């Protein structure tokens, strides 16, 4: 079980870390949703799926930056949704191919309060998500850690 990023990015076997930096809407008004998509920008697969079924969370998430600061919202998992910040291990989704498929994950992001300035600031850590793999065939318990990065500024006009 391994995984990569759009930009080229691998995490191997046994886990790690990886930075991506994730394409924001620039403008967000109030009342609207900023959605953070990692499902087209993080993608797993399984190393034996002839034998080995592998499984798969969402461990934990935590919000910083202009996030933390300054949006209210929810994470969806392979299409339910949870609290975000996570407060729990979402349930598993199997991994069953060679073929690269998505790690279900994205973000829904509503503004709290705003004067018109930067809401988040290109560059900064917005977010860390952790993925936890398992599988069906022996003990491996391994995090592949996601640190989320704004590409670009977001402003939340009023
Ligand atoms: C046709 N040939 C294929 C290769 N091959 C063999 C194995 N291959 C193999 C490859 C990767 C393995 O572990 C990693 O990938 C698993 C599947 O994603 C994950 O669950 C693990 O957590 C880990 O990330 C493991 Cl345990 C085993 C054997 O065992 C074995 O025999 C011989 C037969």
């Amino acid at each position: 079980f391994a995984c990569k990023t759009a930009n080229g990015t691998a995490i191997p076997i046994g886990g790690g870390s990886a930075n991506v930096y994730v394409n924001l809407a620039p403008v967000v008004n109030v009342g609207q949703n900023l959605v953070v998509d990692l499902s087209t920008q993080i993608f797993c697969h399984n190393d034996y799926p002839e034998t080995i079924t592998d499984y798969v969370t969402l461990q934990r998430g935590s919000a910083y930056g202009g996030v933390l600061s300054n949006f209210s919202g929810t994470v969806k998992y392979s299409g339910s949704s949870y609290p975000f910040p996570t407060t729990s291990e979402t349930p598993r989704v199997v991994y069953n191919s060679r073929t690269d498929k998505p790690w279900p994950v994205a973000l829904y992001l509503t503004p709290v309060s705003s004067a018109g300035g930067v809401a988040i600031k290109a560059g900064s850590l917005i977010a860390v998500l952790i993925l936890r793999q398992t599988n069906n065939y022996n003990s491996d318990d391994f995090q592949f850690v996601w640190n989320i990065y704004a590409n670009n500024d977001v402003v939340v006009p009023t």
